[PDB]
């Protein structure tokens, strides 16, 4: 035939051309939760929309790393060090450091989460750009593991509208990656989720993430069509862009017929 026939039943991820200036990475918004509450960031509605419901603390741009790994610190012998959690034994020290005299369970606040001064044990964090595909295929995002609570979601109408990146968050719960902490508190049925892209259109990407105590833990990763794998430096795949409500050709409902 002359032309490509389209994704099935209108199957194909909405994407973006948006016209105005690009801006390298991702914006992070941070908003308030509650340092040992162990059960807001289970639910959908939460991590899709209603952290913005709560007061906002602040932002950073221009973010191209992105995955998170916060430790917090163990008030040693020596002076003050970030422990990694593997590392923390008994009640408690951290290997190589001694006893820690510090609790592991009070808020802590260090600039750890993009240079954005906060309380990385609670928090809730909303990342959002452009993933532009370098490649045409299937790339699989994936949370090697999760603490406390996340999703990702890819797609115009998913993550969120093309050329209205700033807008408060839309309600869509069909997540890429359902990262969302379980009733039970057991790990997510799947935390990977794969997208079908065409090169060159921009994809809306979200990120919303929860930490409730101590450790922060979400490395992110993507899989190319090609088989190689993009670990959290996403420099040269995410993008901003200011909103511009008035482009009205920047939706593009189905990239393989466009
Ligand atoms: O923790 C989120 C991000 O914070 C930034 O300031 C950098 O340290 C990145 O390497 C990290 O991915
Ligand atoms: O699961 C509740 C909790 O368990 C541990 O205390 C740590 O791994 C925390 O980072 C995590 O939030
Ligand atoms: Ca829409
Ligand atoms: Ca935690
Ligand atoms: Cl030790
Ligand atoms: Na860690
Ligand atoms: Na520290």
């Amino acid at each position: 035939g002359l032309v490509p026939r389209g994704s099935h039943m209108s199957g194909a991820t909405e994407a973006c051309l948006p016209a105005g200036q690009r801006k390298s990475g991702m914006n992070i918004n941070f908003y308030q939760y509650s340092l040992k509450d162990s059960s807001t960031y289970s639910n959908a509605a939460y991590m899709a929309y209603g952290y913005a419901s709560k007061t906002k603390l602040g932002s950073v741009g221009g973010q191209t790393d992105i995955s998170i790994d916060y430790n917090i610190p163990c008030v040693s012998s020596s002076g003050t060090f970030p422990c990694p959690q593997e590392d923390s034994y008994g009640n408690w020290g951290c290997k190589g450091m001694g006893a820690c005299s510090n609790s592991q369970g009070i808020a802590y606040w260090s600039t750890d989460l993009f240079g954005f001064y906060t309380t990385p044990t609670n928090v809730t964090l909303e990342m959002t750009g452009y993933f532009l595909p370098p490649q045409t295929g299937s790339y699989t995002f994936s949370f090697a593991t999760v603490d406390d609570s996340a999703i990702l979601s890819v797609g115009g109408s998913i993550a969120f509208e093309c050329c209205a990146q700033e807008q408060p968050p839309i309600t869509s719960t069909n997540f890429t990656i359902n990262g969302i902490k379980p009733w039970d508190g057991s790990l997510p049925d799947n935390i990977t989720g794969t997208v079908y892209m065409y090169a060159g259109y921009y994809y809306p990407l979200k990120v919303v993430y929860s930490n409730a105590v101590s450790w922060g833990t979400l490395p992110i990763s993507v899989e190319l069509p090609d088989g190689t794998t993009v670990s959290d430096n996403f420099e040269g795949y995410v993008y901003s862009f200011d909103d511009d409500l008035s482009q009205s050709n920047c939706t593009i409902p189905d990239p393989s017929i466009h």
